[PDB]
């Protein structure tokens, strides 16, 4: 039975950097018209990234008909969202994407578009916050962070100020309370971004890890660390930013989604309770990759196809929580399971 | 007509982060089998970059289709080499890729596929330096002055210069050539990560890398200055890559007299928004300019007169990063001339494939 018939559905489409996310989603609303009993009724991964395929008609055509093609259910309004992909393209560029993709959805009726747009990382930073809240249960101090593959996002409670740019803030009344967050969001410290940086950087890789240059990883997490701090706070100045609002505007509990989520459940490392600390990250990632031979370790562990990344990446999320934005290296820091499938389209959703 | 009915020809296709070019090049050999009078007969070039595509056999056919089906001719030697683009994939990824391009070249009757692989930054930096001195015909005899080359690619940049072997500097550092009865030791190192798109992308929300009131993606407003602007690229070039460490000591034991690039720096000191004389330009006067002429300007008039420039609206942060790279990296002078070659010309390193028997 469809949902659709008896109660609101919208579909919500997050075009990341890596791959695009197709969720439909049933609601209600209460007597404010603001949704509850919200539902993913369908959802439908597709790679790679809206941003990184040729923007001609065939190109774009081909890539809408496959993600929408098995949706069982259709006739419902539609919101793409293209993330940081999207943002590293000027302008002139984006045009030529969304000329097709808005041509695309006005030459069919399975669908209605309501927007197809490239959101601000402000925006989606917002929607981070509702997400995970709404997914916990907190919306009857809890900070997000989304850890993607070309932005990382960071939002937080902090009260209305004028000192700070209002492009950086947001008031919010939900299920009649007030809320006021800090909203950030980094272009350019996504992973994928990031690590352009640091592939011959022989610190960030296991020893003897061939490098795309020629010499051999001889990793080291704190070195590798130290390495990704010097991108984080002497080019975009992330301790600058973050740590004096952190400072005056302490945070509870930290929740985070985006790619943290798939390394830490990866079979290299172990948490529990789905949560780690950055202490724990960092020393994981040191002694289970950097100072492994990578060869033998390669063979060990063949399907993982991240795998060659592990010491960069657990030595970089150190530096950007702990050097960035001043988090406490035992500060518990939750992220919410992969099977979850849990992005930030839950906002869209809930704001409007 | 052929001029590879007469002369030896071979096809050399740049497969670089931004875009593929296939060159055919014909060329005679002299008493050593080294190949001498070399010309371009054919060049095409395609975008996007051969790593940016999804390496599935449909999208790698239609793309080396593109790439090569209209060649004059096919019976000749080829070489794919890849450089940054691919370089920023782990060797798991390339191979898929090598794995089509090696199957689709099998199926041609003609096209005899010498080597397909994925060069490292060292070796791009040996052909850069080879193609361009081939160009300015220094490689027969040695010379009274060092010939500096730098490429300027979209995923790494490569410096190149004249160094006598160096116990002290990684054998990876350093390349022995004999060409033309010619001994050259030379200091090579590519920066992969610096090339001008993987740079960008550290910068985008830096309102002094734009011209006033462009958008900036995150939805601030542009208010550019280039001499800020530089100051922040130089953070990347130096707290981060430690450009100026590695290399100024270097040029201070080898000066270079004479300073060339390649790459898309070809494609910005053409522009007409620039004034330049004689294919060279000087760091003070390419960062002058694009701080009057971009950074300076308001962005809704500037796009309004060049609707069709596609590259224009981030010719602030260029001028700013070649300037942070070539004078706050490398130490050049702001006011050396820098020759550029002009972008009709077609010179990538491909030529310097062509004398790899250096
Ligand atoms: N098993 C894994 N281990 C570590 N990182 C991973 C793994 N699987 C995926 N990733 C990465 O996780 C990062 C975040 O992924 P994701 O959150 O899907 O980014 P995205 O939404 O596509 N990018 P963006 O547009 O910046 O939000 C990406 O860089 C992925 O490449
Ligand atoms: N018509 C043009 N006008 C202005 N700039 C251009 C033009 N065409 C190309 N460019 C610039 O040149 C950059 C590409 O330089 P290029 O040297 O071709 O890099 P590449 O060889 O593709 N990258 P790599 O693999 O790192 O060597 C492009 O991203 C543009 O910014
Ligand atoms: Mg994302
Ligand atoms: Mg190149």
């Amino acid at each position: 039975t469809n949902p659709c018939e008896k109660h609101s559905c919208i579909a919500v489409i997050d075009a990341g950097s890596t791959g695009s996310r197709l969720h439909i989603y049933s609601y209600d609303t209460d007597d404010t018209n603001t949704p509850i009993h919200i539902e993913e009724i369908w959802n439908k991964k597709i790679k790679p990234g809206f941003a990184s395929i040729q923007p001609n008609s065939v190109t774009i055509d081909a890539y809408l008909t496959m993600l929408l093609a098995d949706a069982p259910i259709h006739n419902i309004p539609v919101y793409f969202y293209a993330t940081a992909g999207m943002r590293l393209l000027p302008q002139s560029q984006q045009k030529k994407y969304y000329d097709e993709l808005d041509y695309w959805f006005r030459q069919q009726s399975q669908w209605q578009l309501v927007e197809a747009k490239t959101i601000t990382g402000n925006d989606e930073a917002l929607f981070d916050w509702l997400a995970v809240n709404y997914k916990l249960d907190t919306l009857k101090s809890v900070g997000v962070m989304d850890m993607g593959g070309a932005s990382v996002q960071i939002v937080f409670p902090m009260p209305k100020n004028a000192e700070i740019s209002k492009h950086n803030q947001v008031e919010l009344n939900i299920y009649g309370q007030n809320i006021n967050l800090y909203v950030h969001s980094f272009l350019g410290l996504g992973q994928t971004e990031m690590s352009h940086q640091f592939l011959n950087s022989p610190s960030c890789f296991a020893n003897d890890y061939p490098l795309p240059d020629g010499e051999s990883g001889q990793g080291n997490a704190p070195s590798c660390k130290e390495e990704v701090t010097s991108l984080m706070n002497s080019v975009h100045k992330v301790n600058q930013q973050i740590q004096p609002l952190l400072a005056l505007n302490p945070v509870n509990e930290w929740y985070s989604i985006g790619g943290i989520s798939n390394l830490a459940s990866s079979q290299l490392f172990h948490f529990e309770n789905s949560e780690l600390t950055n202490q724990s990250l960092l020393q994981q990632g040191d002694n289970q990759i950097c100072h492994q031979q990578w060869d033998i370790l390669n063979g060990q562990y063949p399907d993982d196809e991240y795998l060659y990344q592990y010491c960069l990446l657990s030595s970089y999320y150190y530096a950007l929580m702990v050097d960035g934005y001043g988090i406490n290296p035992n500060q518990t820091i939750h992220y919410i399971p992969p099977e979850q499938n849990l992005d930030w389209t839950i906002g869209v959703v809930l704001h409007r």
